[PDB]
This record gives C-alpha cells, sequence and structure tokens, in this order.
C-alpha cells in the first residue's frame, strides 16, 4: 500500500538510464527517419554470424544472420519483449496473481529477467535493507542468501522451521514484540520483509503447507511487512499438485517472488525472473540499468525460441519429465539411508528439490567427521554449518545430494558414512 | 598502498560465497573420491545439446556434447580460467602493468571477467563511495556513469577539459583546496578517485595525451587517490599508435580499469573485465558471488575459444578492421558536417570512438529545436543534456553517432538540421 516504507534513500534517489529516446521515437515513427541518436555498436562489424543448437524434445534452434546480429547486440534491461510476454502469461496460468489489473502504484504485477534469479534476490534485499532493519527468515537456509545479507548490517531474526517450513506460531510471537501500529512509525523498526523459500529448502529438503502459506500472509498484512518468495525448487514438487505459492494469494501486493531455470533448463545461462508490485520492481530495474544494463540477449533468445516451440504444453511436459528424475533419485537416496544409517541418523523424506537433510545422532558437530575422516575415505557430504547465520556453531547435519549419484555409488557412499559414524560414536 | 581507505564497511563485510570446498577439493583428490557435497544441478536434464556457431575469418566453433553441458553449468565468479589467463596476457602485452609481480596487498594486478563492464564499474563505485564523499570526472560524461552515481550520494566535482580531455592545470586547481596530508585524514573528505573515459568520450569524442596522462597520473600519487580508467573506446582509436593507459603507468597499484568487448566483439553477450589491485578486484567479486554469481559459461566459453583460435595476431587484426570502418564513417559525417555546417556550428574531429558533438552556433538549447522541430522532419539527434550531472540546465551541443549511417543518410540529416539551425537563428 505504501512502497515507500520498503525503499532505501539511495534507491528512491534512482532515476532511468541509458539507451533511451533512441530505439522508441524511432520504434514508432516513419521509416523515413534517419537517427544519428542512438549509442548503439554496429553489429556488423561483430564476428559471430550464424547458430544452430539442437534440443532435445525440441525442435532445433536457428539465428540465422538478422537473428544473430540481434542476439550480439544490447536489447531492454527488462528482458527481450517476447520472452516477458510469454512468461507474464506462465504466470497467470500458475499463479493467477489477484494484482494482474490493479493501478501500478498499488502493485499491479510486473516481470523483470533477471541475470540469474539471485541477482534479482540482491537487489531486492539492497533496495530494502537500511543496517539495523529487522528481517525474518527460517534457518538453515541457503548460504548465498546469508553471504549477501550479511554486509548489509541487517539483524536476522530466526523464525522457526519443523518439516512443513516456517511454523506460524513462532512467528506470530515473535511479532507480538511490536504492535502493528509501529508499522507506520519507523522509530522502533518493525521488519521489513520475510524471505523463504517455500518448496524444497536448501539444505532440509522441506516445503511449506498451504494453509501456513495462508496464516503467514494474514500477518505479513497485519503488521505490513512484505514476503520475499524465492522459489527455484518450484518445478521440482514431488507431490501429485503444486502447492499454491504466496504470490498466488497476494492480494495487497507484497509479495515479491523469485523464479529461475536454473535447474531445470540452464544454471550456465543465467536467466531467471522477478515478479512483484510494479514500483518495487521498478526500482530494481533502474539498478540493472546501471549494473548488466541486461541479460545476455543471446541467452534469453535461446530459451525464449524453446518455450514458444514447446508451448506452455511442452514446458510443464519438460518439467514432468525433470520431476520423475529427481524423484526417483529421492527414491534410491532415501533407500541408501535406510538400508545403512541404522538407527545411526535420523531424515525427513525431500518433498522438492535435490537435497536430503541428514541429522547424525550422538554426534555434536559433523564437520570433523567429514572434512577429516570421510575425505579419505573417499566420500565427501556437506557439513551443515554453512547454511546458518552463525556458521561457527557445531552442526550435527549433513546435506546430501541425489542430484547426480547413481544408485551404486550411493550404497557405497552411506556405507562408508555409516561406518564413520559407527567407529567415532 | 593503504586499500582499506577505498572500501566501504558493506563491502569489507563481504566473505566468500557459495560454489566452494566441492570442485577444488575434487579437482585435485583422486578420482575414486566420491562427494555428494556439491550443489551443482544435473546438466543432463538441460534440453539444449549441441551448438554450432560460424565465424567470420575464423574456424566455426563447435560445442559438442560434453562442451555444452559445460556452457550450461555454473562456473567461478571471476569468469572462467582460460579466459581470465588469455585475458591477463593480453593486458601484459598491451600495458605491460608494473604491478604484475607485486604482493597482492600492495596491488598485485589481478583479473575479473564482469556481465558487461558497466557490471565492474557499477560495483567498484558501490565498493567505495560513502555519502558526502568527493569524487572527480569529466563533463560530459557517459550518462550510465552519472546515473549510477547520484544515488550513492557523492559530491561530482567536475574536472575541467578540452579537445586533449582532462586539463591537468584544472585538476591540480582542484586539489590545492586540500593539502596532500589531507589524504591520511578522513575527516576533511579529499577525493576518493578520479573516473575518466580517455579514448573516445561519450559524449565529446576526445581523447587523453600521453604526456597528460603522466601528469594527471602524478597528482593521483601525491593526492593518493584512485584512477578508473573506464576505456570501452581503447580497441577503437584512429590513430596508427594507441596511446599508453594509466594502467600501463601505474607502479603505486592505483588504477582500476576497465575493458569491455561491447563495442568490438559483442554488446549483447554482456561480456567485458576488471584489471587493477588485487584487494579491490577480491571486493568485486565477492560482490558478484552474491549477485550474478558469474558471467553466462556460454557466452564466455564462445568469446574464449574464438580469442583462443584467432590468437592476439587475430584479435588485432580483428580490431584493425572495425577501427578502419569506424574511421571511414568518421570522415563520413565530417563531410556532411563540413558541406551543410556552413559555420552554423562548431565541432572537434573524433579520436576515437563513434560519436560526433556539435555545438550549434547562437542558440542557447537545442533539445526543443530536436525533439520538437526535428523530429517531423524526419531527423534524430541526441540532446546534450543527458551527459551532464545538471540535465535540466540548457545545452547547446549535439551529440550525432557516425557507426551505422550511409553518406546519403548523413547528407540528409545534416541538411535538415541546417535547415532548421537557419530558420531558428
Ligand atoms: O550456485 C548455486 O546457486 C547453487 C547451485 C545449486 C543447484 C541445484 C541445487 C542447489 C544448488 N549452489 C548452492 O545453493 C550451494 C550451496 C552451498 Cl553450501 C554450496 Cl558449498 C554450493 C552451492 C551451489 O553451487
Amino acid at each position: 500500500m505504501n512502497y515507500a516504507r520498503f525503499i532505501t534513500a539511495a534507491s528512491a534517489a534512482r532515476n532511468p538510464s541509458p539507451i533511451r529516446t533512441m530505439t522508441d521515437i524511432l520504434s514508432r515513427g516513419p521509416k523515413s527517419m534517419i537517427s544519428l541518436a542512438g549509442g548503439l555498436p554496429n553489429p556488423n562489424m561483430f564476428p559471430f554470424k550464424t547458430a544452430v543448437i539442437t534440443v532435445e524434445n525440441g525442435k532445433t534452434i536457428q539465428f540465422g544472420e538478422e537473428m544473430m546480429k540481434r542476439a550480439l547486440q544490447y536489447s531492454p534491461s527488462a528482458g527481450i519483449p517476447e520472452l516477458l510476454s510469454w512468461l507474464k502469461q506462465l504466470q497467470i496460468k500458475l499463479h493467477n496473481p489477484p494484482t494482474i489489473h490493479y493501478p501500478p502504484s498499488q502493485g499491479q504485477m510486473d516481470l523483470c529477467v533477471t541475470s540469474g534469479s539471485q541477482q534479482g534476490l540482491c537487489k531486492v534485499f539492497e533496495m530494502i535493507i537500511n543496517p539495523g532493519d529487522n528481517v525474518l527468515l527460517d534457518e538453515p537456509a541457503y548460504s548465498g542468501t546469508l553471504q549477501s545479507l550479511h554486509p548489509l548490517g541487517c539483524n536476522i531474526i530466526n523464525v522457526a522451521s519443523d518439516e512443513s517450513g516456517i511454523v506460524p506460531d513462532s512467528l506470530r510471537d515473535i511479532l507480538s514484540r511490536w504492535k502493528p501500529e509501529d508499522a507506520k512509525n519507523p522509530q522502533k523498526n518493525t521488519p521489513k520483509f520475510l524471505y523463504t523459500v517455500p518448496n524444497g529448502n536448501n539444505p532440509t529438503g522441506n516445503s511449506l503447507t498451504s494453509e501456513r502459506k495462508k496464516e503467514i500472509y494474514e500477518l505479513a498484512r497485519k503488521y505490513d511487512f512484505l514476503i520475499i518468495e524465492d522459489d527455484p525448487y518450484y518445478f521440482l514438487q514431488f507431490n501429485k499438485f503444486r502447492v499454491p505459492t504466496f504470490l498466488s494469494m497476494d492480494v495487497d501486493g507484497r509479495v515479491i517472488r523469485a523464479d529461475s531455470f536454473s535447474k531445470i533448463i540452464s544454471s550456465g545461462l543465467r536467466i531467471g525472473f522477478l515478479t512483484g508490485p510494479k514500483p518495487l520492481i521498478e526500482r530494481v530495474i533502474l539498478h540493472i540499468q546501471v549494473s548488466t544494463l541486461h541479460p545476455s540477449t543471446f541467452n534469453q533468445l535461446m530459451i525464449s525460441q524453446l518455450l514458444h516451440e514447446w508451448g506452455e504444453e511442452g514446458f510443464m511436459a519438460h518439467v514432468d519429465r525433470v520431476i520423475d528424475f529427481y524423484s526417483n533419485q529421492k527414491d534410491a537416496i532415501l533407500a541408501a539411508a535406510d538400508k545403512w544409517l541404522t538407527g545411526l541418523a535420523e531424515w525427513h523424506v525431500p518433498a522438492a528439490g535435490m537435497f536430503l537433510w541428514i541429522k547424525v545422532k550422538g554426534i555434536n558437530d559433523v564437520k570433523e567427521l567429514i572434512e577429516e575422516k570421510a575425505v579419505k575415505m573417499g566420500v565427501l557430504m556437506l557439513p551443515g554449518n554453512a547454511f546458518y547465520v552463525d556458521s561457527s556453531a557445531p552442526s550435527p547435519y549433513l546435506r546430501a545430494s541425489f542430484s547426480s549419484a547413481s544408485p551404486e555409488q550411493m550404497d557405497v557412499a552411506f556405507q562408508v558414512l555409516a561406518q564413520l559414524i559407527k567407529e567415532s560414536l
């Protein structure tokens, strides 16, 4: 409702930046208009001329001469228009966000293609956080989020979580420290936002439920904080039905959502996108305009043509192929865990994503059990310390990836792990 | 010599971020080592499988199965190793920087590939600037640089410039506001850095001279400030011998240089690179680690393989073709201007780049002459207002691009402008 509350002075001071009134007054005027006003380098000097890219379960992608010149040239900061248009329709299909037809100033849905979803998240954090601001999230969390938040000088307030994600009663108790009207009085610093990964949290593998999302949203309205929905595993849910998203229930216009193709189409191409209230997305776009300028035009065209040939049906058929693969990998690593972790450890079934989160019994810290004893036995799993704000505290947890390993490799790996737990007790 | 002086609290607080101890303890240990510690998604689900990219004056570039899988997956934040090593050798060949073998803490030359050179520049500004800080640069300046600096709250101090770039006497006079020893006393805020585009300034087309660079460098030592050498037109100089760069005379380790392939190889692939003192480059790398993560692996491999097949010889042959083209366009737009600007305007001959800077005589502000009268006559050139800190002040200057226009188009465009000037005198 009042987005200025969530925008630092620096972010608010931004104004629009280059490649401006050159390819828009010429993108509608007569074909006889000469423009020596543009800052674009002549693409005929560029040495790549054509491209052919083969696709599994899809038409081969071809960049002819003119399409290649476009791919090698600057493009809009928010993304190329045909990709933004497809993605917007996808978001309407998947989430029917309440904000689609709101006035801009009151949170009309808006999209920005980013150079990876993490770029969008970083610029969102920078847009909002003043030193000393309070922010809410569940630990353990993606180490990259914690390392992004650390230098911004916010107080991270841990919200309790279990196998169903954030626990609303913990969030409610935390918020009781304030009165709601304090959100209109910045003197005692009500939380600016809540961040969470609602599906297949890295490292736990846990997902939020529909009912807790609703509860959490009512509290976000009551104390007027934003929800940053970081959902890179959204297209990797193993349940029959995808849980409704925060975006899908965002009647106020207080959700900023991050999507990624990093886990399902390509991480190396650095393509993700933000969906959120237009006034906040605009502040991110202005920062992009003085930073990366835009995501790679070449990589956007690769993905846009892939998606447009697939149609929504072919895209969703791809995600079902990826769901099939990761859920079978999940079944395999759970079988190896049941097999070898013998009442030596505890774990919850991952609801989505690509990680299994193992609590080792009878040991207070495992990073000495792994980085010393396990490495020379030819096995490595990631100690859980790195996923907490205080990464020096002891952690009995290990994060095990099931994205790649064969059942044979899982059997050997959990064999070795079992031996190292027993001889350490 | 004291780099902490040039690093903000936030920037200094950054710690090294993900994709860490997984592909380095496995990149040297035995191949019998199993790792479930890694976080990488399975590239076999990614739908692009092979690529063939044709090159003009070059061997076609082929991404086979394994190369494509690498192209589609995460890679190091500073860039892929073979691109970094090639570029490092290029910088040694072009600039022979005095810092190559310095100890890290006193400015050992280091490089970062960035997602466009502007990303590296932006993160350099963010690394350095506290609100209230004083910075030096010459106006008119790239509008993207002015829009980047404005929200950081620094006081921009304009240094005088002429057809030979920054005037050293002007820089010396401005600095006489402080005593040299004031640089070791942050209380009265000596300038943190001087920023300049030394070759083919956008919008003026002017370039610095060797003698002036040496003078400027001496002042940067005397008053102990950094030089940010933003040099995107370095490979578009019309002379036979390139002017030595600030980097080439940087015996103190106080130069941060930005290079770009945007103007000669591809703007759309978003590839640039920073060269500078290792302590400062490292701060930028850590910001990339929580932001874009890395430049497109696919696009880095395209460029890297092209560069490795060309060798430095093939690369320099390419730049000389492009110089030749742009120098002929320059000759052409100067002819048009001689022909139809009849003592109606003044201009200097551009020394590099792709722009001509035209001062209309007898008119105080041209943006009404262009955005109103010229548009309906079918001709567009860019008013100079956008290239100054105060973009509301009147400007008699126009920027005209000679990157693309045919001689016929130039002849028409300047005929129209001439008529408008004459009937607008
Ligand atoms: O680069 C990234 O964004 C991802 C890649 C990824 C892909 C699929 C599933 C999960 C992550 N990534 C992590 O989140 C992560 C955490 C830690 Cl603790 C380490 Cl040590 C390394 C990484 C990492 O590469």
